[PDB]
């Protein structure tokens, strides 16, 4: 599998505490995705998300630090999985989150760069209200 390296940062109007809580909140999650999901918050606990389409494990979690995770698409390859490391840094007290994505199928860079500017980054702040 061709695989590429994608590197996002966007600004939250919330602090690394609350953002890093919507990232690992079953609750919080199944809010910003509109769909039951299920999210063991713990390193090796596992993920499902959006009706399966989205799974994983976390493999590191910083509390209002970083999150590392395997991350695939229920349509990749099985047993195919991303690394996505997820920094949370305090810029007056606003949230610059950097992700980077490595190990992300090639054809897939567009789909997965959408899913998380769009529907990740966007989708958090229209639910909570975290800026434009
Ligand atoms: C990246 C996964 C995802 O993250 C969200 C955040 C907020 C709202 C919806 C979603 C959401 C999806 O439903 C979804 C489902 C499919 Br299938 C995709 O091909 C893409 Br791309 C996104």
């Amino acid at each position: 599998i061709p695989t590429c390296k994608i590197t996002l940062k966007e600004t939250f109007l919330t602090s690394p505490e609350e953002l890093y809580r919507v990232f690992t909140t079953q609750e919080l999650v199944q809010a910003f995705t509109h769909a039951p999901a299920t999210l063991e918050a713990d390193r090796g606990g596992k993920f499902h998300m959006v009706d399966g389409n989205v799974s994983g494990e976390f493999t590191d979690l910083v509390p209002e630090k970083h999150i590392v995770m395997k991350w695939r698409f229920k349509s990749w390859p099985e047993g195919h999985f991303a690394t996505i490391t997820l920094t949370f840094i305090d810029k007056n007290g606003e949230t610059e989150l950097c992700m980077e994505g490595r190990g992300i199928p090639a054809p897939e860079e567009e789909r997965t760069r959408q899913g998380w500017q769009r529907y990740y980054f966007e989708g958090i702040k229209q639910t909570f209200g975290y800026g434009a």
